[PDB]
């Protein structure tokens, strides 16, 4: 029931994830240090390492799209399609 249950699980997405992260959060939101404690580095901490990197590349304070969008990005993408 920790937030280290939270993990980036592989057929689970990362809005599941995300979800599960606030769920535990918000299960016993608490900490010896919550104020210094940064739930988005938490989520990035215990995310996936390649998601990790991903999030190292976007910023230091990337937005929920972003993070999910960086994370859907995660493993062969596939979305451009068109022709000029």
């Amino acid at each position: 029931t920790s937030i280290l249950d939270i993990r980036q699980g592989p057929k689970e997405p990362f809005r599941d994830y995300v979800d599960r992260f606030y769920k535990t959060l918000r299960a016993e939101q608490a900490s010896q240090e919550v104020k210094n404690a940064a739930t988005e580095t938490l989520l990035v901490q215990n995310a996936n390492p390649d998601c990790k990197t991903i999030l190292k590349a976007l910023g230091p304070g990337a937005t929920l799209e972003e993070m999910m969008t960086a994370c859907q990005g995660v493993g062969g993408p596939g979305h451009k399609a068109r022709v000029l």
